[PDB]
């Protein structure tokens, strides 16, 4: 029932090991996150070696049907090597890892390795996870290549064996790193078949397996790196065959999307006479045109007209508060030509994943995305790019609609100079007012990041960035610093706005560090009192 933690910190290899088979996968979890006291005792040379010994000759006893014990035994040994990459006090002598070597070689010689069914997938799992964790993606080509080709409908009835399996292609992924198997894959030529084979496999469209197929393709097109190798001619066949079997956008262009992804990374579009197909993606993925006003234009993959009618209507709402709000009156920055707004929406987060790189050559792991492009240039019309979603605010269900029209906003009236033109940090006040101007009040997360016992200091909150994407200090922190100024001192909040608005971005940090200065104690007060009403 219970974990017990503690267990686990001992010196005793048959105590730890008993931990392990009697507190099971889900307790030995909690040892990926523990305290560094835990994670070096735990994980020392000495316990690593004696548990993979043990789970090395259990694995050779292995008949079949799952193994709580072996999933957990193998789960302990990858969190090893997690904890010794982030743990600095933690590093493996040099006679573990052929240890840990021969438990999974244990696991992969038994007659029951490519077993089908839900119990094994989960053991599986932790084993195929484990050949990446230990750096071992060279010594195991032969057997992404047998599972490539063993694959079948039965085998994908199982959640388990998806998952274990798909672990194949994080470790192509992983072997990057590997020098050993950066010099052996130039001579694969039966993996790259079995990739292509796998990837090119139509049943799989449309499928709870598609995304494995997706996979393969995108390993594929990273092995276009090798460009002198013996596999080159195949992998080049394999690529033009997805290019030319799957489209761009339809069932499967995950696929052919794949591909593209990392095939052009590592060699050019011309190869394979896919260069600029993102213009015909664009049209054909954002479809529908809806024309709000004569300064909003939404192009859409599939909305209804009341959505469309609710996105206009709620965006010139938008606007009217906004420019109250920010005491514009009506004045944009200088040398901003961006009088007209281009609004794409897609029909879900995996269709922005697919879709919105390739159209707009943005990351997409994130709820939406703004590009200013440059106002100073005549003609431009810069775009925010966004998804719906079923939590998305009715009646539009666009997702982070207000927020990206507040990006827009923000950058035309309070912002001089495009994007990337400040010197100084401006994380906080862009992505606060986006979600102040857009959330007022209604911010249940800002409220709960205060009573959690972790607050920022405007100091922080100032100096916040886009790095490692702390989405708690930048959205709600960020939230609550704009709210707090314009709530306590507005007219402060106009003073920053007259530097910002001309590209003063040294006096706009001089005058915020006073704020931090004067106003901390205030807004410490404030927090709370935001935390207890
Ligand atoms: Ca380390
Ligand atoms: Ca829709
Ligand atoms: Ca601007
Ligand atoms: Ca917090
Ligand atoms: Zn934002």
């Amino acid at each position: 029932e219970q974990c017990d933690l503690s267990q686990f910190q001992t010196t005793s290899s048959n105590q730890l090991m008993a931990a392990i088979r009697q507190q099971g996968a889900s307790c030995v979890n909690a040892l990926f996150s523990a305290d560094t006291g835990v994670q070096e005792a735990a994980f020392s040379s000495n316990h690593m070696y004696n548990v993979a010994q043990y789970t090395r000759t259990l694995a050779q006893q292995y008949a079949g049907g799952g193994s709580d014990e072996l999933e957990a035994l193998y789960l302990y040994l990858r969190a090893g090597y997690y904890a010794e990459f982030y743990n600095s006090n933690i590093t493996f002598l040099s006679w573990v890892t052929p240890a840990v070597k021969g438990a999974v070689d244990a696991f992969v010689q038994n007659a029951h390795f490519y077993d089908n069914g839900d119990a094994h997938g989960k053991v599986l799992n932790e084993v195929i996870i484990t050949m990446d964790s230990a750096g071992l993606q060279h010594a195991y080509l032969d057997v992404v290549t047998q599972w490539l080709t063993r694959w079948n409908a039965q085998y994908a009835e199982h959640w388990y064996m998806r998952n274990a399996v798909n672990g194949v292609f994080t470790l192509l992924f992983g072997g990057q790193w590997n020098n050993q198997y950066t010099s052996l894959i130039g001579e694969q030529t039966a993996l790259v078949t079995a990739l292509q084979a796998f990837a090119l496999d139509r049943t799989k469209v449309n499928s709870p397996t598609e995304f494995m197929a997706a996979n393969a393709a995108r390993e594929l097109g990273r092995l276009a790196r090798y460009t002198d190798a013996t596999i080159a001619p195949k992998v080049t066949e394999g690529l033009t065959a997805i290019f030319g079997q799957y489209p761009s956008y339809g069932d499967g262009d995950a696929i052919w999307l794949g591909a593209a992804d990392t095939a052009s990374y590592y060699a050019d579009c011309s190869q394979f006479n896919i260069c600029g197909f993102e213009d015909a993606l664009r049209d054909a993925a954002l479809n529908q045109t809806f024309i709000c006003s004569d300064t909003i234009k939404i192009r859409s993959q599939d909305m209804s007209q009341a959505q469309h009618l609710a996105a206009c209507d709620k965006m010139a709402y938008e606007e009217s508060f906004f420019h109250t709000t920010l005491e514009t009156g009506n004045q944009p920055v200088a040398d901003d030509h961006n009088t007209q707004l281009q609004v794409n929406i897609f029909n879900s987060d995996t269709d922005y994943g697919k879709y919105a790189g390739p159209i707009f050559g943005i990351d997409t792991n994130n709820g939406g995305m703004y590009l200013e492009g440059n106002p100073a240039n005549v003609g431009n019309i810069p775009n925010f790019i966004a998804y719906e979603a079923s939590y998305a605010n009715p009646d539009h269900f666009v997702w982070n609609l207000e927020h990206e029209y507040v990006h827009y906003l923000d950058g035309r009236f309070n912002m001089y100079g495009d994007f990337g033109t400040p010197t100084e940090l401006v994380v906080w006040w862009s992505e606060g007012v986006a979600e102040y101007v857009s959330r007022v009040n209604d911010n249940p997360q800002a409220i709960a990041t205060i009573q959690d016992g972790s607050t920022y200091t405007l100091a922080q909150v100032f100096d916040t960035t886009y790095d490692g994407f702390d989405v708690d200090r930048i959205y709600r922190w960020g939230y609550l610093a704009v709210r707090f100024m314009f709530e306590r001192h507005p007219d402060e909040v106009q003073r920053m706005l007259s530097a910002t608005r001309q590209g003063r971005w040294a006096e706009y940090k001089a005058i915020i560090s006073g704020w931090a200065n004067q106003y901390q104690s205030e807004f410490a007060q404030w927090t709370e009192a935001l935390a207890k009403g």
